[PDB]
């Protein structure tokens, strides 16, 4: 019955107004492979709103391995890892990833989202606590909400607030601090050194979500712990295969006893079909490439440095970023939407960040770099962004 | 820090004891494609613990389309559907699925698990209520837990308890009843006719999870609503691509205004990378095949009927199943594990259902049929099950 249901959604009219005004730019139908340039409605558009940091989704070798996987293993495993969904290649990926981040064991999940849901939902129980950075990814908030523990949020990268909130908690109770390595919104890095110091001072477990760190920071792209050399102080390293690794899925690495507990207690892995053979081979090949070919990470950072400088010279107000995620502040929801659509019309694809995700004064567009980007593409994009910002 | 964390997992020793006793049979490493027969440790094993009801994961045509998708679109979209992750093929699948289940629109999710998380987390708010069948899939319990509404569980397929709990709720408040179409544990079907009668009597929204119904029941495999002809009384039809559809991912179909609300409010679709091109093409091809080739669904039911009869003649106590999921009761956790391992050693793969998922007296092994199974394979499996049940 749709009576009361109709009332609950009747209030949501932002999409309706966005479309009517001709400003709507969500769910854009791309007709070609994710690349530095994508075809939308038959026309070419520069892609600066991607998470494919190393531009590997088009690598013919990664594509080949995926196609080979399908030829040997089929289109899917038709079951969770727990039961009939485990393949030797899943196990191989887990050990390769374990060696990569320098941990004993690892467990894959169908998506990066479910990778956070698992550990956050079953490690901390009834009289325990989960400490979250207020800007943590949504999957982290949800995962913590799935637990039966008390979830406490602390100021963004505010160590004083972290220590303060931790010190109020009872001695006899477990605590788990969970943080993004590189935060997706402003592209900044977590203060791991101080967070871990506070953590092992109160004996709290530490989990880091490296969705945007893998293949970006750390030795050979190994992540945030690797970046700070704090591997030994991070209990759980979580990552995703949907960004630098050009695939779909995720993982959680840590000590053998903890991962074994995860494997058999996390609902997101026990009750969800395993990742497709194509994605496993895809992730394996990409991982190999990220390590054995330093040109990619190097290329990514050359584009990031070049674009960041180019943007600052044009007067743009960039956020406190320390990654390939360049947040260009706009400070107006309407203007942010307008800029996005106008750039889209001018062949430039950027991601908008608006309310209710952030207050109107903190609204911005996310400009993201890929290793495969060229100085020309960057110049063309920025050149058009100046023009559009002028018009607004 | 691992201090308090070590204490929380120290109590979990069932896996440890299972392995030491040589009874462990979880996460078995399959070395070949999911099929009626799978290679484990170099040896062949009959597969009766799969969700690939139509045995389509090995279909060369579905494999080909996936490989073609990869060739054209690459290994991944590197972003959520919300932003840069939408492809024309995603949109095509959504409209094809919409036509399939007879609904206006549809929105895909990266996994079937996240397909439940979306609608259950954002439709019913603060002063609203979600009614769940006590045996609903874990993803449904979690999705409801993600909402800010009051979650109320009712007796399994108990309509009196449903009506009773619904009647206690305030007039001015929304309600959403969510149920599995075909329940995975005992393989039974929800009493949709009476549930919907109670629903539109109290003006409650109805959502059905057809993970195990699609490609099994309903005209041409269209599902539970189709099965009962109650399409018009089901507000939301949710499904998965990881079982009959031989892939990975899921969807929620319904009215255009509701789905549009989902698209822009469900965190599991807004903050999670879209399904890989390979899986989208894979799902599209499988869907086409399920409809245009009735031999599969027919074959599945011939095997189900044959196996069910064969099992009842041998004296096995089957559950109240009405699907290809044949639950063979054992009523002993230890015996259930022992039977599973012994069958595994004898080349027969079955799934165990034990505590704490169900009380020890309700423990059983799930025997599942695939359209591609042969009468010989079924005979061989059952023949070995009789022997093993004897030994126990």
């Amino acid at each position: 019955s749709k009576g009361k249901l109709g009332e609950k959604i009747s209030q949501f009219k932002i999409v309706e107004e966005l479309k009517a005004k001709g400003l709507y730019a969500y769910f854009r139908p791309i007709q070609s492979k994710q690349d530095t340039e994508v075809k939308i409605d038959g026309r070419r558009v520069l892609m600066f709103g991607s998470n494919s940091y190393l531009g590997l989704t088009t690598d013919t070798r990664i594509i080949k391995a995926a196609q080979d996987a399908l030829e040997k293993y089929g289109t899917g495993c038709a079951g969770s890892r727990f039961l009939n969904g485990t393949l030797d290649i899943h196990v191989e990926l887990e050990e390769k990833l374990s060696a990569y981040v320098g941990k004993e064991a690892a467990i894959l999940f169908s998506t990066g989202f479910q990778s956070n849901l698992g550990p956050l939902s079953c490690l901390m129980g009834r009289n325990d606590y989960i400490l979250l950075d207020e800007r943590d990814h949504a999957s982290i908030i949800d995962g913590s909400r799935l637990s039966f523990s008390k979830v406490i949020k602390y100021g963004h990268n505010n160590m004083e607030d972290l220590r303060a909130k931790l010190s109020r908690l009872p001695e006899d109770s477990a605590k788990l601090i969970c943080t993004d390595g590189i935060f997706s919104m402003e592209g900044d890095i977590v203060n791991l050194p101080e967070l871990t110091s506070i953590a092992n001072e109160f004996d709290a477990a530490v989990m880091v979500d490296d969705a945007h760190s893998l293949g970006v920071i750390g030795h050979k792209g190994a992540g945030t712990a690797s970046h700070f050399g704090l591997n030994d102080d991070v209990d759980l390293i979580m990552g995703t295969f949907s960004k630098s690794l050009a695939s779909l899925g995720g993982f959680v690495a840590g000590d053998a006893d903890v991962i074994d507990f995860l494997k058999h207690n996390a609902r997101s892995v026990m009750f969800s079909a395993s990742m497709t053979p194509a994605s496993v081979a895809s992730t394996l090949k990409a991982l190999e490439i990220i390590q054995n070919e330093p040109e990619h990470i190097e290329k990514l950072w050359k584009n990031t440095d070049y674009a960041k400088a180019q943007l600052l010279d044009h007067g743009f107000d960039l956020g406190a970023t320390e990654s390939p995620i360049l947040p260009i502040f706009i400070r107006s929801n309407e203007k942010t939407f307008w800029v996005t659509k106008m750039l889209q019309d001018d062949g430039v694809f950027v991601n908008p960040v608006v309310s209710p995700a952030v207050p109107a004064e903190e609204s911005l567009i996310r400009f993201s770099l890929m290793a495969t980007h060229t100085y020309d593409q960057i110049d063309e994009a920025i050149e058009k962004m100046v023009k559009v910002f002028k018009q607004a």
